[PDB]
């Protein structure tokens, strides 16, 4: 199947990136305004915004490193079986981010749309953590 | 083979986007500082920056719409045979951008790196044209 890979260096502690993306306080700055959940493996993280707030079920948590989750909701099976991985690795004086959004059937409209969006959110994650522009 | 697709809406005339990416004055604001060429089909556009300024040979030009080019230089054949397409289509009160960077052999490090970068440059293209933040 087709997968989407993004990569970005961020000058911030793996702890900062991890917590930011595993807490409501961090996520409400990153993704959107209305966000609930942000619990542990087995639980569901609820995102809400105008257009279609996604729901993400937590499948794996590694302290200050790798986080992985699977899409949840009433979407077609192909979307329900979609998994997403977020890996961290410390490089020199910064933390290198490796994001993977996998499980694509074919080159549909959603693919390119999400592909671009993901990198923009990463850029925001970078500037927010490094400077505080977010 | 593997290809990379990005998509972004920009509230600006197809003429503005076209010219910006076909003139030195526009490119020197978009991509990097030191840029030369920006000629017609058959010619080579020269980008220069610290890390590896690319050279892009123009293969097709459509007025205020589709621009396509092919990588040039002393890179391996797989890179020399790499082509890139930039399509425009007017949607409602704005212009919709469709960017394709194709000709990837395998999921190497360069793939994810370029993938993320492309979306960032598009975002910059958007804010510059709409507001003037660039």
């Amino acid at each position: 199947m087709v997968n989407i890979n993004h990569r970005i260096g961020i000058k911030a502690s793996p702890e900062k990136i991890y917590q930011a993306l595993t807490t409501d306080d961090g996520l409400k700055k990153w993704w959107t305004n209305d966000i609930s959940g942000a619990g542990v493996v087995g639980s569901t993280i609820k995102f809400r915004f105008n257009g279609g707030g996604p729901d993400f079920k937590v499948t794996k948590l590694i302290p200050n490193k790798t986080v992985c989750w699977q899409h949840a909701g009433n979407m077609p099976e192909s979307w329900m079986g979609t998994e997403i991985s977020f890996q961290l690795e410390t490089v020199e004086n910064q933390t290198f981010v490796r994001f993977t959004h996998s499980n694509w059937h074919e080159t549909t409209d959603f693919m390119a749309h999400c592909n671009t969006k993901w990198a923009v959110f990463l850029l925001s994650l970078k500037d927010a953590l490094e400077i505080g522009k977010g």
